[PDB]
């Protein structure tokens, strides 16, 4: 039972990733009845972004993060997408077997065309690079190329994998059946954790709290939490800051019980946010003096990256002679 997961090496990774997607990931990876693939999908990063050092350092961070947080790679295949040839090589074999009505449809795509025409622009195509038409092919590669049983994303990223099934069928095809039908994995128990200004978590919203900053400084984002003007005495409700979500993402059912009574009681916000701090903190401690080390040490990192190539290229060696036969790619003898 192989589970597959990519993860974008596009920015510093803050704590709604970790709540939403890294902690259980980690946790998740440790069943010994499953196969752990864990890739940086740094060749996604070229797709739009384009600043010199961001993907390096993107890359650096996100595998620092995965390793601080408990990210075993004796467990876990965990190998940069840039360290794996044959994916490249069989993103061209799919693309051959998928029709372009499957990228005309691509929801990513779809969005770059409705812009252009919510922005008045007549050419549906204004803007769009070949990278944001082509990437559903390239994931569906990075995918069955090691012919993953289930790939755990989130609801944004369903389609992605409805679109792999749908090239390795046609593959298995026109030439013959060497894909597994890949599985979406979805976990409805993952709260999604809200940020500063009470919606979604997001880069893009600039409402984040950075996952590895030191205790003082977790303490100054805390206290940018949304709150309200009742007095430290007054009876608070627990849907009435996000704090209230903050402080139950790193406590157990005792805790966030015990801190509703505490505010129900009139806990002032200014201890309530001094709470919530140090919960994070006192979760985050350890793991954040890991990541320290890591990154500045980050031979480390890059040590345990090849281990990993090593390890996916086999597998992905394996497969792709088969595929490559199968098309008829075969030496002269
Ligand atoms: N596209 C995914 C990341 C990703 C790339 N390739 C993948 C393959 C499998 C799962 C996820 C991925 C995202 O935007 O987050």
């Amino acid at each position: 039972k192989r589970v597959l997961t990519g993860v974008t090496t596009t920015g510093t990774p803050h704590l709604g990733n970790y709540v939403g997607a890294i902690r259980p990931a980690v946790r998740a990876a440790q069943n010994p009845d499953t196969e752990s693939f864990l890739f940086l999908a740094d060749y996604h990063g070229i797709i739009k972004c384009h600043e010199q050092e961001m993907i390096h350092q993107s890359t650096q961070a996100v595998a620092a993060t995965w390793l601080a947080c408990g990210l075993d790679p004796e467990r876990t295949t965990f190998y940069r997408q840039s360290d794996i040839p044959e994916v490249m090589e069989l993103n061209w074999i799919l693309t051959c077997i998928t029709a372009k009505g499957l990228m005309n449809r691509a929801h990513a795509y779809k969005a770059a065309v409705q812009a252009n025409a919510e922005n008045g622009q007549e050419d549906p195509d204004f803007g769009v690079e070949m990278g944001l038409f082509s990437y559903p092919i390239l994931m569906t590669a990075d995918i069955l190329m090691f012919n993953a049983n289930e790939v755990p994303v989130g609801r944004d990223q369903i389609q992605h994998v409805e679109m792999a099934r749908d090239i390795a069928g046609r593959f298995n095809h026109r030439f013959q059946e060497l894909f597994t039908l890949p599985e979406v994995k979805i976990d409805e128990n993952v709260e999604l954790l809200v940020g500063l200004d009470g919606r979604k978590m997001s880069k893009s919203y600039g409402n984040t709290i950075p996952l590895w900053e030191n205790d003082k400084k977790t303490q100054k984002s805390v206290n940018k939490i949304i709150t309200n003007m009742k007095e430290p005495g007054e009876p608070k409700q627990p849907d009435e800051s996000p704090l209230f979500e903050i402080y139950k993402a790193f406590s157990t059912p005792s805790e966030t019980a015990e801190f509703t009574q505490m505010l129900a009681d009139g806990l002032a916000w200014g201890e309530a946010k001094k709470l919530s701090a140090a919960k994070i903190n006192a979760e985050l401690a350890e793991l954040r003096e890991r990541y320290n080390a890591l990154t500045s040490n980050p031979s480390q990192i890059e040590e345990i990256l090849q281990a990993g190539a090593q390890k996916a290229r086999k597998e992905a060696r394996e497969l792709l002679d088969k595929v490559r036969d199968a098309v008829g790619i075969r030496p002269l003898k």
